[PDB]
């Protein structure tokens, strides 16, 4: 699973914005335009792969949506919908390069991560 | 395109932080599966990645790069063997050598981190 550390957390946080979102509703759909990612805080957040693939269920902490965020003009791989009543930190793709300005070495940190995660993945 | 290309800067620190490796026409750097945790750049010839099956070859020349998810993924199998279609001259930078130039230069790192991502979801052959 994800999870960012506490530096993260906090970090994203300021850089970015909070966003909630009630059980039921989507937050993207499957093949969309998306450069924004998010981290779960509260409730959880159900990715959709289509075809007959499992359901990833995130709950705090856990981070999605990198790709859209960091390859122009990616579709995004799953669809995203909240199975509770949900709260998000929202890091859009200005504040990402903020964060990469003032705090590089975060940053990496983070990439290097997700790298590790995106190569496990894929269903 | 969706080819490699490390900058200047990158080729000059990655060079400097690492070390230099000559190879031989035909002789093979790495085997697909293997344990590795090195990843490498092209300065002079080419590298060949095998990446088994049926698969296209895909050829690999000066200033282009290789080998970083055995680098920055722990127990990574090479996902293609690597081999020298002529002889060649590679910088070849170790995971020691890569916290180093993190620990230095985090901004560089992570714009090389960033270009890698956008290469390796555009990946497998
Ligand atoms: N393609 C893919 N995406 C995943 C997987 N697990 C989590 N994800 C995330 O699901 C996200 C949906 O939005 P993106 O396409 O932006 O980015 C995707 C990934 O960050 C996986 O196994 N495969
Ligand atoms: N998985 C994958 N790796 C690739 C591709 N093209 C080039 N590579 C590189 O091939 C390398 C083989 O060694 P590694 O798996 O260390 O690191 C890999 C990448 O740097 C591709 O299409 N798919």
């Amino acid at each position: 699973h994800a999870l960012m550390t506490a530096e993260e957390l906090a970090f994203f946080a300021r850089f970015g914005r909070m966003r909630e979102i009630a059980a039921g509703q989507a937050l993207f759909e499957r093949g969309a335009v998306g450069t924004q990612m998010f981290i779960v805080v509260t409730g959880q957040i159900d990715l959709d792969f289509g075809e007959d693939l499992m359901l990833k269920h995130l709950g705090p902490g856990e981070f999605f949506g990198e790709l859209g965020l960091l390859i122009g003009d990616h579709a995004r791989s799953a669809g995203a919908s909240a199975s509770v009543d949900s709260r998000l930190i929202e890091l859009a793709h200005d504040d990402f390069q903020r964060l990469v300005d003032h705090d590089p070495s975060m940053v990496a940190h983070f990439l290097r991560r997700s790298i590790v995660r995106v190569v496990n993945n894929e269903q």
